[PDB]
């Protein structure tokens, strides 16, 4: 399967319809009476000239039929491809994936080493099932310092062995981010006291494959749920681990042990989402810019937690205009009147809906010092932007904001 | 006012849907094309009937006039040039001398090049063919290549707008459908035959068709802009004779001035000749490497195919220089890859022509 | 693709299976880690052997998969296998076979020779539809006596061409039957009177494809709703024509021409569902017979129209007893009390559900001259048995005959 | 008292089925057997601890304990003869030596050759442990080869049921499940985990499952009469050796005894010795025309392979011989074809033998 077209390079897009795709042909015989069905493809203009001769009737009589049924490690290709990444897996869920990750590299007495927020399930994976198993969890609240990840790095060294670096960026709500090359140094520091160097995953849900590369900037995982964006559908649920190729070796035997692979009628619906991922990602993204800018501004907004929208000369500015290369659909803002405004704005909303991708989304995370440090008020409300239009968007939230 | 693409985030539900993008009262889902074609003429027809219509049409369609409508007592009338009213009339009086004429069945904008139809001029034709006989035959009109997205044949003086959704809604070549949108009792009638010939789509691909809607807008939108990247690189290829593309009609030509009235944008399917006759076009056609060589695959992936030796072969020579098939002529159907992937193909291609 | 294995003939069960499998096979790459998926099959057992040897770990490395996406032209003979048929063709819905078939072959001045009943769906398909194309329809009430249908016939020569006869043996509800062969020998002698033989179309749902094939008996067509009965799922609609190629073919080029076929991801479930035919219909129909022996002697029971118990002496019976193979699972009985008791016992009913495949049904067929004439009565229950076990059916049908 | 093939006419909708079926309580779905014995075993293992198991094992078990588990600190002990209550016994003293033994995993029958383990003397053997260490393993028996029609192990001593449903129960290659069946509060146990670890079936294959258990009673009952025709032919034929087959152990066997309490049948899976060695097995397996070359496709479709040279190739000789497996040992793992397609396919196969 190629990766080039004579010296020039395939893009993403174009791959997600062509890797493999000798591999999803299937083959019948030519019966009268013979028409053109919606599957016909021709190896050559000769054949479907012969082809057609049958068509008019003028003669009397192989034909190829391209249908879009993947195996899983055509799938993990294309992602692979997405991503820049030599390798892939892929897992019934996300959950599925972080799990056999953290089981295919600790042992008890271990630490693992963590930002912080995490999704919840990370955090009750980490808090129960793990430290259940003697597995020890240290947190750095600040991941944008080197030296507030030293530190923690420090707390977790004495508590232990860190076998695994497990960090989520951004995370949800509010986006606060990682500076993943930052983790990258202090792994190398950590190898130095002890001997080895621990693997560093990625949770990449929020921004990847589009915006954010993690291995291209120290990760040696990147980790997801491609239930949330990537799949663009709720009955659609698959996580995905992505990196060098004996560190996804490793993975993909404890997955084979526990199970945890993805079905091949999902990676089918995965070869299928794959097709438009880019358009739904940089639709998402376009639209999510819009609805910040005018949000901003807006009488009725206190504050808004998204990134191009923070000051150019803090360090939150600088690691994400060096790491990012776009800020995807998610973010927050804090409405002006607390509790009872946020719930006023939210129930008049008829275009958005309340929940917790493809379709936008506002919810309220809050529903106290914890919260507060996240940048999680009782004003606080977190979207999730979709694929419709725009202004539609726009006109939905300007009549919630109950103005 | 909100956008359909708003709005696309059963049978019943999916044809609901279908009708907000139509920015039509009514919808009716069939299991193909050419099922959703057949029932609308079969609701509207009988023995002694004429039906009056543009060319060329869908191949499939041709056939369904030329024998199984003719044995059930139905003619059949064609005009060549529907960009003119006076042509226009000149056939529907044939067709008035031969019978009542009940449907006028056009195709706009026509595979594989594009030519074009005037709906309001086949309206007004109408109307006088309703003061020439006592009643006015129902327009249907063929809206596959550029529906919903780039035209609304029901805001130019249509009365039915139909469809292949198998070949760019539906996305996919395992999704076949058809549909046909207008009024709710235009529709209405349709439906009763649709029960009665058993022409519905299933369910499952409803589900699957309910599914695509929702990138309908996104996909349509970079296949036009696809195109026009080719299009726009084909013109100045030495190798490239003539494109038969609407946009770039001569902005004082009748059919530019309607194209600017009756579309708002080209879609995804074209043609061009290559120089060298049809040995060229096959060389080229066997170096691709991205584009497939194939009708349609459901509007994802682009294609290429030779008219005169395939879908076309059949059409008798005067209708395919009339409109330009010719043994140079290569169609192009565009998807949604990255549009340098595509250029770069068609180039190293031309170069083995 | 074999209907011998050397000189032994191949039969039904293992056709659905076998009959095309070849090109139901795909290729993947064997990448490692190597592990064997749930859809893996070897060409050779040394090809077995060397993918286990990089399963063990021994070796360090093409593999084939069995998946089950047959074209429609696969699933069309694997049905003519069925049928005994040469070849078959697949429609959206019953009705789209129906009407295809009646497309292909009718025009304006045309008689439509058929029995009675049908199928609603037909009825309104002569009355309506086909009337207004100018096409006439004569009905034979009694399809028995090759008499009865000679007279039709001549009331219909008269009218004009007889291009079709259509036929539904047995017939809904309580199961009057077609003497296929009579029908025959009738379009013989049309034949001599009009210089054509009329095309003898069979509505074989009820009973076909195991236990009927009106092709074997004269008939020319055998059609069928694959809905109701073989499909075996609600969201499985589809119709098939069978008979000899010449046939077959000239309904096929109709089909295309108004595009009738059945859609690929149909052919898939119904190559499913075809696994199971010969099981579900076995046992379908031996519920049905356990059933009748039950409600025959049964105090509430006043009549009971099941082929099985029809007077040894009758032309019914005779006819039975040469033209079909078994009674299906499909029959009415008449209860003891009229409406009101009819009613009663379909409101008692806990297993048996009230409606109009696989489950077991019971409905009401009056919810008068010509309901009593196919005698339906008031009184009337028509069942139609599914697949439970036939301990709880009768136990169901015991308690609500409310006894 | 309604037969589960009656009953069977969301992930929540589907377990309710399936423990009706099995006659349990509770029931929980995962993406494959893997994943529901893996499941199983982290909601009830801690580092420490002994897991006691009967023996062979299916080989992805096997490596689940062997690497996996031993990493997390939990060590595992085998007993090799399950049918007798002493060597059960000697086994569970070795385990109590190592720590504490948290649960029993056993597997009967045994693949390819229909080795048995006496689910009612293990529990008895766990009821010693109880009294010896302060609390009961939970013992989780792999039903996968019976299940559910032909054994059903909550009746006979086991605290859970657990299967591979991708086997057998649900008829497909694309079809992957897994289930774990018991009392809600030891299945409750094994959803907290399975929620904490993501290893839930996915809602497509739980929809598909349903439509599964519709024929399950009839698939199950004909693989089995199926194979019972073809054991009953290779028993007499003159280029076959042995069978391993549990109907035709001698009545006064404790294996045949065994079998008559705590099963209902022999299901569709076992294997047979061929003359000749492992050459004649080869060429046995590569003349068959109906049979495919295959460990499972799902249950519907017949199978035959060469367990020493493929399934087992890396379990040791002494296991391997212990449980009959040689170079001449055959598996067949039955479906749903017409019995004499299979016998037929099977004689012209053992002439080239
Ligand atoms: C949802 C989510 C997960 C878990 O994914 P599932 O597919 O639902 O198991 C992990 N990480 C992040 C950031 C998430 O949003
Ligand atoms: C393909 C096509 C049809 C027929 O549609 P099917 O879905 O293939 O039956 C009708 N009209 C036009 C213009 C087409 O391109
Ligand atoms: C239902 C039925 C039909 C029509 O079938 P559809 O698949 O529902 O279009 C035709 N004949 C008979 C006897 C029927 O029961
Ligand atoms: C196949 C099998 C398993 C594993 O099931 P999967 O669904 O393939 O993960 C477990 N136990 C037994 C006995 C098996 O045969």
């Amino acid at each position: 399967s190629k990766i080039r077209l004579g010296n020039h390079l395939l893009h993403p897009e174009t791959q997600m319809l062509n890797y493999g795709y000798d591999s999803e042909l299937s083959e019948g015989a030519v019966k009268p009476p013979v028409f053109l069905t919606s599957t016909f493809v021709f190896k050559t203009a000769e054949d479907g000239r012969d082809f057609f001769d049958f068509v008019s009737g003028r003669k009397e009589p192989l034909v190829y039929s391209r249908f879009n049924h993947p195996n899983s490690e055509i799938v993990e290709d294309r992602l692979a491809v997405y991503e820049g990444a030599e390798s892939a897996a892929l897992f019934s869920s996300g959950m599925s994936a972080i799990a056999t990750t953290l089981f295919a590299f600790v042992r008890p007495g271990d630490v693992i080493l963590h930002s912080q927020p995490l999704y919840g399930g990370t955090e009750t994976l980490l808090a129960k099932t793990f430290f259940n198993f003697g597995v020890e969890a240290v947190a750095f609240a600040d991941g944008v310092h080197e030296a507030t990840i030293e530190k923690a790095a420090e707390e977790a060294l004495a508590k232990g062995r860190v076998s695994v670096i497990l960090i989520e960026t951004p995370a949800n709500p509010t986006n606060s981010i990682v500076d993943v090359a930052a983790v990258r140094r202090v792994a190398e520091k950590i190898e130095a006291r002890q001997g080895s160097r621990p693997v560093i995953a990625c949770d990449n849900t929020l921004l990847g494959p589009v915006f954010q590369k993690p291995l291209d900037h120290g990760a040696d995982l990147s980790v997801y749920s491609l239930t949330k964006y990537v799949g663009g559908h709720s009955d659609l649920i698959a996580g995905a681990v992505l990196g060098a190729k004996s560190v996804v070796r490793q993975v993909k035997a404890l997955r084979g042990a526990i199970g945890t692979q993805l079905d091949p009628h999902s990676c089918w619906m995965l070869g299928r989402s794959l097709e438009t991922l880019g358009l739904r990602m940089e639709r998402a993204d376009s639209n999510a810019r819009a609805i910040a800018e005018f949000l901003r501004n807006h009488p009725k907004v206190e504050k808004l937690h998204y990134l191009p929208f923070a000051d150019e000369r803090s360090d939150i500015a600088a690691l994400f205009k060096r790491q990012c290369t776009g800020a995807g659909s998610t973010f927050s803002f804090d409405i002006k009147g607390g509790q009872a405004a946020a719930f006023r704005f939210l129930n008049a909303l008829q275009i958005l809906k309340l929940a917790v991708g493809t379709e936008s989304l506002a919810s309220h995370p809050a529903a106290v010092d914890v919260r507060e440090r996240i940048g999680v008020l009782e004003s606080t409300i977190r979207l999730s932007i979709g694929i419709e239009h725009p202004d539609d968007l726009i006109a939905d939230l300007a009549q919630a904001l109950d103005a």
